[PDB]
């Protein structure tokens, strides 16, 4: 029979009030023989009828794919409700349930660090600025760089790492040319996160 | 039927030749109608003979484990050969086999990078101290902290990201008591890797007045 994925919503999509947060229904293996897929949707044990349910498309295992998205808001999420997807089919001895919410835990605001470039690095061409990002709980963050105004996206984010109090940290790296820094443009570590106020902070670097 | 675990050597103990590195092949589900179990062992296709076994193990779910350690010379290791264990059991339709070899791929040499901690976090109690090693290829690295000749405790190290040109970096973050470093403590960041000269390089960090 069919399979159902669950999938949450982007973390800057519910930190962010102009973005809008969606949580995903996937249901792969749909055979021709039985096309037909329903879905029921709930958030916090009361049903909702406001998803939108796309034209279901073939693959090329020669078998369909449906997908149903349910806006969320964001008070919702960051409050902990429950979405629950049910997905029926002919198919199916029983219907199949997915729940999804936020991750629990008792937030705990991130710490955000830039750190300059190592002195020994002042001899290539580029140099690395790090934005050490620390204490933070639960693990759903955003970071981004940019200078004047405009993203910089040359730079890698090492995933959470759960540190020895229990919350988490991690470490972005930008890459720039070593002139631009030298000559002593700003470069800014943007975060967001559910435990900092209006979900956001920026912190700043320059020689 | 048998099923079969072949597990590598650590990193660390490939890259120091005061250790013992060992390719172990661990085999579980072993029955008693058919308990015997033996082990073939060779590094490029080529049969050797010095592995340890040890007896076999019953487990509370009543099959036996039996393990197998092949003791490996360093530069073997790092010099790309394979290592097979083949499994023999009666309950088997024909012997099993799994090979296991280090991670392949032109080797990069890390560049390591010790950064102090922020200003900001020195009205804390505790400051973090970064060691930020980058560029390495392949992905197998050993990342230490010690002071004044002992390991430290309280260090957590991210696991190596893959970066945009193809090479890895990660970093290690050292917590200290704010008094120890403000106390103008030296504090050593140690990496391990294939691409070192020697396998091995050291930075150290302190209070910079
Ligand atoms: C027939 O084919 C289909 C499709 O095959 C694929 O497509 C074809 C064309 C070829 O390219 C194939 O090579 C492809 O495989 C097969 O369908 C697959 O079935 C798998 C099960 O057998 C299933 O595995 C499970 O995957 C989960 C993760 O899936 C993620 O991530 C992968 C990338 O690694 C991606 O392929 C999936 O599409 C899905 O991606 C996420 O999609 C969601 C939904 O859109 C995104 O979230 C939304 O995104 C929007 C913007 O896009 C917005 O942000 C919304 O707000 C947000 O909600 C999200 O961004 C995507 N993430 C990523 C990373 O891309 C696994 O988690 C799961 O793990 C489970 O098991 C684990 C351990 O085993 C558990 O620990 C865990 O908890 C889980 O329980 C499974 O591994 C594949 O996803 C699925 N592929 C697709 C495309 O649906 C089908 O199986 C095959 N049939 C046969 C008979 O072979
Ligand atoms: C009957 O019981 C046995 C025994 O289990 C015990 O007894 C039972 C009754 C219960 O009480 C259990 O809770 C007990 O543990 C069952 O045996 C198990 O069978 C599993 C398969 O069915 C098998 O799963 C595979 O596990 C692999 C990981 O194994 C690691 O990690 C686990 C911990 O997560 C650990 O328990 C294992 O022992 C093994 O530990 C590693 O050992 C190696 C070798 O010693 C270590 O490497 C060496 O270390 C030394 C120094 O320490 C030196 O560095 C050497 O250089 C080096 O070689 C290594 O450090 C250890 N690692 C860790 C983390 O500790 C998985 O990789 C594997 O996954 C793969 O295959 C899967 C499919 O099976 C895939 O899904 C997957 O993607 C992978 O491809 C499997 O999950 C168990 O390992 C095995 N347990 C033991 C103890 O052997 C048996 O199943 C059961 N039968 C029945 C019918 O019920």
């Amino acid at each position: 029979g069919p399979s159902v994925f669950l999938f949450p919503p982007k973390p800057k999509d519910t930190l962010m009030i102009s973005r809008t947060p969606e949580v995903t229904c996937v249901v792969v293996d749909v055979s021709h023989e039985d096309p037909e897929v329903k879905f029921n949707w709930y958030v916090d044990g009361v049903e909702v009828h406001n998803a939108k349910t796309k034209p279901r498309e073939e693959q090329y295992n020669s078998t369909y794919r449906v997908v149903s998205v349910l806006t969320v808001l964001h008070q919702d999420w960051l409050n902990g409700k429950e979405y629950k997807c049910k997905v029926s089919n002919k198919a199916l001895p029983a219907p199949i349930e997915k729940t999804i919410s936020k991750a629990k835990g008792q937030p705990r605001e991130p710490q955000v660090y830039t750190l300059p470039p190592s002195r020994d690095e002042l001899t290539k061409n580029q140099v690395s600025l790090w934005c050490l990002v620390e204490g933070f709980y639960p693990s759903d963050i955003a970071v981004e760089w940019e200078s004047n105004g405009q993203p910089e996206n040359n730079y890698k984010t090492t995933p959470p790492v759960l540190d020895s109090d229990g919350s988490f940290f991690l470490y972005s790296k930008l890459t720039v040319d070593k002139s631009r820094w030298q000559q002593g443009n700003v470069f800014s570590c943007s975060v967001m996160h559910e435990a900092l106020h209006n979900h956001y902070t920026q912190k700043s670097l320059s020689l």
